């Protein structure tokens, strides 16, 4: 149909077709009489598979061969979404496999829709790690994501009264066709026991084993025929565990329950016993092996050239005394030829500065569960704070403030100080905050080492985030300027030259309004609603968060509403709010913002007098694969957290690519984003990290807002009232009450001036042509936010690895 | 090689190893160079599985079309063992895929080794029902076993300093080829809620949901391209079950704990609520699985012409009050209709007469886990006690005796009374045991019902039991008669004209001296012991049980070793005694008969006076992949069941099918097995059933054989004196205590007639020209005991099907 889809030979069409009834008949043993478009899909899915594996086997081979140095992603999440579309852009077989299922009388893109969210992450750090995979598979690299297969990943969000429900993620109800288990390189895990001193040192006995029991998921490069590794960690018990009778058996599942859930609390901190074993598990498993691997190409000086192991966030910090714990106790290496190793190879990305989001882990559970662990983490501590006593003679507080251990009621362990001690490199996730980190929350550790701190801007893949989600407008660029920017997104620069064409201008504009149409049309078929597809599209998708500022945007809503009211025969341009996202299952506040989200729909979208003029849509299960749809379809892209809360973003990303103009902060990436279109190109407002340093001076007295705007006394009156509540009139005292009172993020600071860009927005997309042309130098400027800009970036001054672009042999 | 494994044809080999290299790439992402024996049995398995799928959906869709009468057989037990050269043998493949893989150098037999045994049951009763389900697809029968898909089946037996260890069967770590997955069929199963009454009728309210997914095995008939279905049942959590967050996912486990773990308590009655979930929940999905078939052909009167519920002993009778259940409160028939279509459907096979195996559940129990089940056991009780009373007026004590419901501290369901009320037949399952059912346990049911009550004696798949585990005498056998015998086992009779043939009589004893060595050495290679292949291979293969008296066996065998070292210079006939079998976890006796047995081996095996003359070896983790090696290589089959006290026996057909001679009681099918070979042709020693029942009436004192058997007195004082325990002097007082005074099973009544017999046995075996002309008799009047006939008689005389041997087209 498309360019970028690739070619349709008469050759690849008939042997797809041929493998797809092979695979009904032999694999899914059904007959095309009582084939469900299941059954269908699974057909396809194992069809597109069987062209994965040739080039896994190959891929692996060549790494043997080469023996080149190998990168180690290590994260708790890998937020892949579905792999079916992603497979085929990346061979190059979605023309072929749309014509091959055309002609079998299918429709793909129902087929498409079957398949589950492999939802193993909360969001950005989670989603990071996936594009981070597909960049590191499309650059070459010998690179190995390694994590937990949970059995349940994220949450599928109900809303029920306007209520946030949770219901459980059984992604492997029907099966994953994606995934080879590899039951035979089975490891086991130690947990508890306790330490005996020998003559030949330390020895961690009396230990229980869970078994790790790898699965292997392919990730395919763009178009080189490269086929990297994410291996997944499943617990098993082992056979003799317990071993009346019955309940052994039965009490096997306590060990199982390592690799059971994802914890969906994003960017909150819970020291449970069960999250703690999640970390050791993924990380002991890991090590052993990385280790095997390398021993498999005595001596451990050559373990850095060989071996690069990258920390997404704390979670696996563990890594360092684990790496120490083998090299010491079991490798026999002393500690200083150990530690230099351990440095050497381990590298560490933080991911926010809100300080509840720190793991600080009580000592009395790393004492009961890892007590080996505990032991080095004392000795990295005591060794490391004699260098800051030289480096700092009588600081005593430096001291203090530094410790991997924290004094309290509780003492507790900063995994951040591990990670920065144990790391030869700490990276930030945007410019500004790489900066806050080396002013604020690691001054200290700066100031003794200050070669360690990097910044390394995130980025998003173009293939799932452009060619997969939005075709209709990677055909048009490839039209300009051809296919190569898919793998090269600076080359987008080169659209600036048609700004001015009103050819390009037509094509862009229409591709929006087709992905609108499209959206506005799934939106009344899977949840029964009527949007205005001629309304400007501002949406707002992102895990529920204060420090997000979905309160500002409902602020903003409410506004609109109250002037429709007040005047309500005068024009405005008609707006469909779209906002989105999960919220931890505890978090109360969270919860209570979802609702009022509902509560404001249920009295604007049922006003009369207010007419398709406004909208406001909170959209259910926003995931992966929902992005790819709402995403091309947005014109507003909202992101609007409190300067300095934001380290990066992702999702801004996604919208520059997409074609939506952005409202937000001078915050984490939309500072470079601003900086790479121009401010002029940018709807900035509100406080600087600078001004919100200085309202922290002085005090921020939201009172005085409330007294001094009273287009925002009147929202927070109707809040009070019952105005949107009529049946419970106190149901939002706890917002009215946390914005008057207790409001972290200074929602009423960011009020006029959010009201006001707002207005330019309004004004702008009463000018189309203007808009596109403003469309244009976004998506123009958006290069710099490829996930393989960030990528290429780590391999350089991170991995010391060269990255490539070499096809690699059929 | 040999003519009953199949042709070897050029192409059949080409396309194997092409297969074969497809499954090893494609399905396990492997190449030689890194492949394991596991993944080369993982591909032939695949190979092979892949000739079964176009006769099963050939075979599934033949029964949609002729829609005739459906077997059900539901059975909690399914014991299966091995499935890649049962499926080799029914599709005439073994020679191809031998040759195949001899080509690709790799030797078949080390790769059928690596295979886990599907051991989804105890003993006698899960191995009739897989003869069945083989026995079923052979005969053209539209027949599906319904059970339950257990994560571990029986436990793995260890021996620990002579003691038994149990340990988990995680028979699935590596995956089942053989099984497909249905999660589209997937059932909802209610536990307990409350009953309401309305004015239309009875409605089971607030239960608790647990999902069961069925997964589908293949049963290939033999060579007649039939392909029959084993549809097995897991337990899955809804996705809203419990739904803080965590625990919520967490307790999920205690709804999937259902299908987790078989129950190992062979002929012994537990009362525990997790088997009576794991019986309400194969019933409950199996009928509404059965009622949807039957519904894709209003009117129930059809029911029974259209659908057999076969009930293996009581573990399904609550198929009868759910079929109730179904009828009377979903469909709206009135009772007397309803009762009358369950009547005509269901029947039931009692296994038992040992009455603490008989299944008395708790009303309790019933009471909260079934409620509306419990209502309806009271309405079929009160009516049937009403025709009892109308029968035999005045006849109070028949009425307490026939009731359901058993009065005491506890109310009980007799589930036996349940079945036997509910059925239009019962059968048990050797001439002797049905003769029993009617004279003693089942006398009142008898005088009520006498139509109701049949026999269809035992019988086992000559296919598993010949073809596939004894090949060289399947052979010799064909050189002679052909192959027709293999499917009509009556031909075997054929042999009786070859009884005094040079040639027939040399190579049935060479393929037993040939089965012998291989034997031999398996027991070096896994086992590390030594025996001589030139000794009398005395075995005793079955779950440890006092009423099948392996302590007999342990009495003649201290007596072998007694009579030797007060005549050392004497000859005697060398024997090899082997005894093997699982002990009930809880069966504290079970275990001490499996340490005494190690104890007389660790005496008699080291004495240097006995020398190869006499050895004890216990037989570790008996199960069906060891009876298909150690039944072949045996001489004397030990049959020593109390009479009266085994129902059949099944593997006292499969040793008279593979050349071994029974020294054994007038028990079970023994006593047709006899009449059948003649009575000259058998080793029948001991009380029958008539002298049992004269020794009960005045009172069994074993103190009078101690006083009376010098031979007998000297092995008890061993036992007592510390013997074969010399550290624990008292480890045997427990079964001393027991044979002297507790002996329900009268060891000492059947010692002296025992250790003559075996005299007897010893002096034949010198003659080997005469033990192979007995052998002769024996095989070729075994005919009667394959499971062909028996299912015929099922399908004839309960199930009311006619049998056919026309092949359906490939
Ligand atoms: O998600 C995170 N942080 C986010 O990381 C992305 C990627 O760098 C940034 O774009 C974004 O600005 C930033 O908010 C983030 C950071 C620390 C911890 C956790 C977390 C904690 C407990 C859990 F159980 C699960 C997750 C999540
Ligand atoms: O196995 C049985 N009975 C046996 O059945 C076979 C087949 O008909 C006969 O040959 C043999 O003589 C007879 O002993 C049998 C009979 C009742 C209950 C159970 C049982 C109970 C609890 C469990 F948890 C598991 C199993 C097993
Ligand atoms: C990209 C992405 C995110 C991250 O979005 P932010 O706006 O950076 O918080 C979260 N969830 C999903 C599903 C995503 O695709
Ligand atoms: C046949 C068989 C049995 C039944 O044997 P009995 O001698 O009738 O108790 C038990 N276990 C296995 C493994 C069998 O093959």
């Amino acid at each position: 149909q498309i360019s970028v889809r690739g070619l349709a030979g008469v050759e690849n069409v008939t042997e797809l077709k041929k493998n797809f009834n092979r695979h009904l008949h032999f694999t899914l043993v059904k007959d095309r009489n009582v084939a469900t478009p299941r059954d269908y899909y699974f057909a396809l899915a194992h069809t597109v598979r069987d062209h994965l594996v040739g080039r896994w086997i190959r891929t692996q081979q060549h790494y043997y061969e080469k023996d080149p140095k190998r990168i180690y992603y290590l994260s708790l999440e890998f937020y892949m979404g579905r792999t079916l579309q992603n497979t085929m852009v990346n061979l190059a077989l979605e023309n072929a496999c749309d014509e091959a299922t055309y002609q079998l009388g299918l429709d793909m893109e129902e087929l498409e829709e079957i398949e589950e969210d492999a939802g193993l992450g909360n969001g950005g750090l989670g989603r990071l790690a996936a594009c981070f995979l597909d960049s590191m598979a499309t650059l070459g690299l010998a690179a190995y994501g390694y994590g937990i297969r949970y059995e349940f990943g994220i949450f599928n969000q109900k809303i029920c009264g306007g209520w946030q429900m949770e219901e459980a993620d059984d992604w492997l109800r029907y099966g994953n066709p994606w995934e080879k288990a590899r039951p035979e390189f089975t490891l086991p895990v130690h947990f508890y026991g306790r330490v005996e001193h020998t003559s030949q040192g330390a020895k961690w006995v009396d230990t229980q084993v869970v078994l790790a029991m790898p699965y292997d998921t392919p990730v395919p490069g763009y178009r080189n025929n490269v086929v990297n590794t994410m291996r997944l960690w499943s617990a098993k018990a082992p056979n003799d565990f317990n071993l009346g009778y019955i309940q052994a058996v039965l009490d096997r599942n306590l060990a199982e329950n390592i690799s059971r859930v994802l914890y969906p609390n994003d960017n909150f901190f819970e020291g449970k016993e069960l999250r703690l074993k999640q970390e050791y598990f993924v990380v002991a498993a890991t090590l052993q092996d990385i280790i095997r691997r390398f021993k498999s190409s005595t001596n451990f000086d050559a373990f850095p050239d060989k071996v690069a192991i990258q920390l997404n966030d704390t979670h696996p910090s563990l890594a360092i005394p684990e790496l120490m714990r083998v090299l010491v106790d079991l490798e026999r290496l002393d500690w200083d030829k150990a530690w230099e190793v351990t440095v050497k190879t381990c590298a560490y990305t933080n991911h926010t500065v809100l300080p509840e989001a720190l793991e600080r882990w009580p000592v009395h559970l790393l004492e009961t569960l890892l007590p080996r662990h505990l032991q080095i983490i004392y000795e990295i501590n005591q060794r490391f704070l004699n260098r800051v006593a030289a480096a700092f003679p009588g600081d005593v507080d430096r001291l203090r403030r530094m410790s991997l251990v924290e004094e309290g009621a509780v003492k507790r362990i900063n995994m951040a100080h591990l990670c920065i001690a144990g790391s030869h490199a700490v990276n930030g996730v945007a410019r500004i905050h790489s900066e806050i980190l080396k002013k604020t929350i690691f001054k200290d550790f700066y100031e003794l080492e200050p070669h360690k701190f990097q910044n390394k801007t995130n980025g998003i893949t173009p293939r799932r985030w452009l060619v997969l989600c939005n075709p209709g407008l990677a055909e048009i660029i490839a039209e300009r300027i051809g296919e190569e920017y898919i793998s090269d997104l600076d080359q987008l620069r080169k659209l600036l030259s048609y700004v001015d064409d009103e050819a390009f201008i037509r094509d862009v504009a229409k591709v929006k309004q087709e992905n609108k149409l499209k959206f506005a049309a799934y939106l009344e078929r899977e949840y029964k609603v009527h949007i205005n597809p001629n309304s400007l599209f501002d949406v707002q998708v992102k895990r529920i968060h204060e420090y997000k500022r979905q309160l500002l945007n409902c602020l903003h809503v409410i506004t609109l509403y109250n002037r429709i009211k007040k005047e309500p025969n005068k024009f405005v341009v008609p707006r469909t709010v779209m906002i989105g996202g999960k919220a931890a299952p505890g978090y109360h506040m969270a919860k209570m913002i979802i609702k009022l989200i509902t509560a404001i729909g249920d009295v604007v979208n049922h006003d009369p007098v207010v007419g398709d003029r406004l909208r406001v849509i909170f959209l259910e299960n926003y995931r992966v694969s929902l992005a790819e749809k709402v995403i091309p379809a947005a014109d507003l892209s909202e992101q609007i957290s409190t300067a300095g809360t934001e380290a990066s973003g992702t999702g801004n990303m996604k919208f520059m690519l997409n074609g939506a103009l952005t409202i937000g902060t001078m915050d984490g990436a939309n500072v470079e984003m601003a900086e790479e279109a121009g401010e002029e190109n940018f709807f900035i407002f509100g406080m600087r990290v600078e001004d919100v340093d200085r309202l922290d001076q002085r005090g921020y007295n939201a009172q005085e807002y409330y007294d001094r705007i009273p287009e925002l006394r009147q929202i927070i009156e109707q809040l009070s009232s019952g105005f949107f509540s009529p049946k419970q009139p106190d149901l939002f005292k706890d917002i009215v009450n946390m914005l008057m009172h207790h409001d972290r993020f200074k929602v009423f600071a960011d009020y006029e001036e959010y009201v006001k860009c707002q207005e330019r927005v309004s004004a702008l997309y009463k000018n189309p042509r203007e808009w596109t042309r403003m469309v244009i130098r976004n998506i123009a400027t958006s290069g710099k936010f490829s996930s393989d800009r960030t990528i290429a970036q780590y391999a350089r001054e991170i991995w010391g690895v060269e990255p490539s672009r070499q096809r690699l042999p059929a």
